[PDB]
C-alpha cells in the first residue's frame, strides 16, 4: 500500500488517543503528510480506533481527492488539509476531544502560560470561535487561530495540534491537554501565577 | 435460547458500562427490544456485570411477564418497558449511574447545548424530577422527560439513553456523560458559551 | 490455617481497594469477624495489597491478642475491634482512604441525602471529629459517629463502612465514596437537591 | 554494570511514575545515590519510561560528570545532585509532574496540614518560587524550599520528594500528590480544617 509507514503510525496513535483519555468513541482524528509525494494519510470516519487496521486509513492528495482506500475519510479532512497547503512546518496533526482542553474551549478562553509546558505550543494557545464540525469554515478558523503556534483550541469542540512529525504532534496534544487541566483546576480555586513573555521566549529556545 | 443475539449484546455492553466508568457495582441496567417478536431482553437485577452470562439475561413480553430466564429481571424494568410501548423509535436502552450526569441531575438542572455532541440526544437534555427507583412513577417521569429526545437525566439518580440499536444507545449514554463533564467543569470556573437553537437544528441533520 | 475463608477474602478485597481507587499505597485496612469462634481476621500493617498472601492476614481475639500470624496486625485494629464488641450487626469492616470521602471529611462535613444510594449507609453519614490514627480515641470516635449507621467519615482521614458480610461492607464503602463524589461536585457549582427524611426511610426498607 | 541494583530500581519506579499518574510523557525524573561509592544513578533525559532499560540509566559522580552510560542524563540532574551534596539524609529522589501538586504549585501556595499524611513530608510542604527548568537556579530554589522537609512544590512545574531509600521517596511523592488532591478539592467548595502544629509534631514521631 501507499504510505505504509504512515498508515501504521495512524493506527498506533489513534489507539493511543483512546488509551490516553484524549478522546471518546470515534471522535477526533489523525493525519500524517508525506511531503515527498504530496500525499496525506488520514484516519477513517466513524471507525473504532481499536478496530482500525492500516488498510482502513485513507490516502488523499492535497486537493482532497481519495487516492487509495475504500473507507470514507475523516469528516474533518478539510481542517487537516489546510495546514499541509498553507504552512510548510507541519507534517502531522492530532485532533482530540479531550476534556480539559474542551472545557477551556467551551468558555471561549485562551490558554495562557500557566506552565512551562505551554511552550510545546507557543507562548499561549488561542481559542478559535465556533464553526460547524466538518466544514471549510472550521478549517479556516482552526488554521487562523493556530498561526505561529503548534496547537489551537476549538470552541465547544476540542483541540488540534501539529508538529514536524507524529510523535511530536501527539506530545503537543497530550501536554497541552495537561496544561488545560492545570489551568482549569487553578481557576477553580484561585488565580494562577503565569510565566512572563520573555521566559516563554527563553523556553521556546530551550525546547 | 430466545433473543440470543440480544442476550450476548447485553452481556457485552454491560461490561462496557463498568469498564467505561458509566456505573458502579451492580447499578444501572440495559435492555434491547426485538420488535418482530415483541420481546425485551433485559439485564438481571443485582448481578455483577463481569459475572453475567447470556443465560442470566431475562426475556420479558411487553406486559412485563417473564418468558425465559430464571433470574429476577432488573428492578428498573418498568422504566424500560414504557419506551417500547409508548414510542416506536427506540429499540435499545442504556441506564447509567455515571458521575457527571448524576451531578447535573442532582442539582435538578437541564443539560444545555454546551457541545455539538449534545445533538446525540437532541437540542438539550431535560431533568426528570425525583421519583423512587424501581417504580412506575419513575418510569412515567423518565419517559415524559425524554419526549422528542434520546436521553434524559433522572434527578439524584443518573441518566437513561435510547436509540434505534444498542450501539447507538450506548454512544448516546457515553457522549452525554462527556457533555455533562464539560458542563460541570465549565460551570466550576465560569459561564460556558452555548450553541444557538438553529445550529442544534442543523447538527441534528448532520448527525 | 484458622479462618481460611476469611483470610482469602481479606486478600481479595484488599486488592479490590487498590484497584477501585479506594486507597493509596498501604493505607486503609480490612477485617472480617467469625462470630462462631469470636475471632477476627485483619489485614497486616504496612504491606502492599498485591503482595499480601492469606498467611499474612492476622487472626486476633476480641481482646486484641494475636492468635495466629507472625505479621504485625493493622495499626488501626482498635477501630475494628470496637464494632465486634459493642454492636452485633456488623461482621466485616472496610476502612478506606478514598479521595471524595476524605474531601468531605476534611471539611468536617456530614454527607447528606444527595443520592438514593446514601441509604446503603443510612439517612446520612456523620463525620467523626479528628483523633490520631491508630489510637483508642479514634476507635471511640469512629464507633460513636457510626451509631445506627453502616458508615462514618473520619475527619482529615477517610471512611469506614461495616455490614453483615464483606461483600456488603465493600459495597457500602464504594457506594458512599461515589455519593461523596456527587456531593463534592454538586457543591462545586451550586446547591444539590436533597432527598427528604421520609423517603430515606422508605429507601431503607426497599434496600 | 555499576550500580546495577539502583539501575533496575530506577527503571521499575519510572514505569510506576507513568502507571500511577504521577507524570505525563517523558516528564519527571528519578535518582538514587550510592553513598558508599559516591555515585548517583539517574534516569536518562527524554526517554519513554516503558522503553527504558537498566543500561539506559546514567551513572554520575557528585561533580556531575558521567562515569558510565552513553545516554544523556536527565536535564534536571543539578536539582538531584544538590541534595546528595548538601544534606546527608536523602539517598533517593522522585521528581514528578503530577496534576494536583502542580495545581497547588501553580498558585504559588504552600500545602498545609490538611491530612495526617502530610507528615510523610513534614508539618507542611513549601512552594519554591519559579526558576527555569534544568538550571542551577532551580536546583538551589528546590533545595532551599525543602530544608527540613522530604518534599517541596516547584512553582508552575511539579514536585520533588526525597527519602532514605527509593521505596520511601516514591511513597512521599505519591502521598503528597494525594494530599494536594484533597487540598485542591476542599478549597473548591469550602475551607478545610487543618491539623495543629503539635499534632504534626506527634505524627512525625508516630510515622
Ligand atoms: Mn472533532
Ligand atoms: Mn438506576
Ligand atoms: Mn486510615
Ligand atoms: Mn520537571
Amino acid at each position: 500500500m501507499l504510505l505504509q509507514k504512515e498508515r501504521e503510525e495512524i493506527v498506533a496513535y489513534g489507539k493511543k488517543m483512546i488509551s490516553s483519555g484524549l478522546t471518546k468513541g470515534t471522535g477526533g482524528n489523525i493525519s500524517i503528510f508525506n511531503r515527498e509525494q504530496g500525499l496525506v494519510a488520514i484516519s477513517p470516519s466513524g471507525l473504532e480506533y481499536y478496530e482500525t487496521k492500516p488498510e482502513d486509513v485513507v490516502i488523499l492528495n492535497l486537493d482532497g481527492e481519495v487516492i487509495e482506500g475504500e473507507r470514507k475519510p475523516s469528516s474533518e479532512l478539510d481542517m487537516h488539509l489546510i495546514y499541509y497547503r498553507k504552512r510548510e512546518d507541519i507534517n502531522a496533526l492530532v485532533h482530540t476531544h479531550s476534556p480539559y482542553a474542551k472545557t477551556i474551549a467551551s468558555l471561549g478562553w485562551e490558554l495562557p502560560a500557566v506552565s512551562y509546558l505551554i511552550a510545546f505550543a507557543g507562548p499561549n494557545v488561542r481559542c478559535a470561535p465556533y464553526e460547524t464540525f466538518g466544514t471549510k469554515q472550521l478549517a479556516d478558523a482552526a488554521f487562523e487561530g493556530m498561526i505561529d503556534r503548534r496547537a489551537v483550541l476549538l470552541a465547544n469542540h476540542g483541540l488540534i495540534a501539529g508538529a514536524n512529525n507524529i510523535k511530536m504532534a501527539f506530545t503537543v496534544a497530550e501536554e497541552i491537554e495537561f496544561c488545560a487541566q492545570i489551568y482549569y483546576q487553578t481557576k477553580s480555586i484561585g488565580e494562577p501565577k503565569l510565566l512572563p513573555e520573555d521566559e516563554m521566549e527563553n523556553l521556546a529556545k530551550k525546547f
